[PDB]
């Protein structure tokens, strides 16, 4: 069931889990979509990527507020591109706390993308270091290698089947992996297998530029990252 609020699409997931939904008219692409998430975690609202704009993120916080009614704690945003961090001014000026791959965060300024407040780390096998995500609740952040970008990170929503893969995943219906120029067309496959690997349960597979898919999703970017 889908929900708008301005410019924007929200779709329900789960009991706690939306989708938030913005566009932007990228040359050769067209008018493209990028998903996030929101997710409801007792007396507070996290939230997964920002959309293109500020004037977007804005419209996702408003959304919040009018449809769930409870304070957004932080937000993660899965890359240092526009799509996912376009809108970190409009989350600073809520006072929200972000957070990112101290890569994204390194990354931002050459990307004219304003860097998070917080810097994630991650251990040799991918997993975040909890002390840099503390009171995370539900999401659980994982790298799981250079794929779409060298940052690029996901995150499994616990006590739901979600597993968000952010630009590193597309459906299982995609012809190609789309724009491969910060790509890491070496290790690609790769890390779209350790993410699979790292949520070896989640039935829903949510991504930025597809409606959510089953598993087939990663076994096809997975293949399609084979041939290259
Ligand atoms: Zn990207
Ligand atoms: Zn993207």
């Amino acid at each position: 069931g889908d929900q708008r609020f301005g410019d924007l699409v929200f779709r329900q997931l789960a009991p706690n889990v939306w989708q938030h939904t913005s566009f932007e008219e990228v040359n050769g692409w067209g008018v493209v979509p990028s998903n996030g998430l929101i997710v409801r975690d007792g007396g507070r609202v996290l939230v997964v990527d920002t959309a293109w704009t500020d004037d977007q993120t804005a419209q996702i916080l408003n959304w919040i507020k009018q449809e769930i009614n409870l304070p957004v704690a932080l937000a993660v945003v899965t890359h240092a591109h526009q799509d996912k961090m376009g809108g970190m001014d409009a989350l600073h000026a809520a006072g929200i706390a972000t957070y990112a791959n101290a890569l994204s965060n390194q990354l931002a300024p050459q990307e004219g993308m304003v860097a998070a407040q917080h810097s994630l780390t991650f251990a040799a096998n991918g997993w975040v270091e909890p002390a840099t995500a503390p009171n995370f609740g539900p999401l659980k952040v994982f790298y799981p290698g250079p794929g779409h970008t060298s940052d690029n990170i996901t995150v499994g929503i616990d006590g739901t089947d979600i597993a968000f893969g952010g630009c590193l995943i597309k459906d299982s219906k995609a012809k190609s992996l789309g724009n491969l120029g910060d790509a890491d067309t070496e290790h690609y496959a790769a890390s779209a297998r350790a993410f699979g690997a790292a949520f070896p349960k989640a039935s829903m597979i949510v991504m930025s530029h597809s409606a959510p898919d089953s598993r087939a999703a990663i076994t096809h970017t997975a293949r399609m990252a084979d041939k290259l």
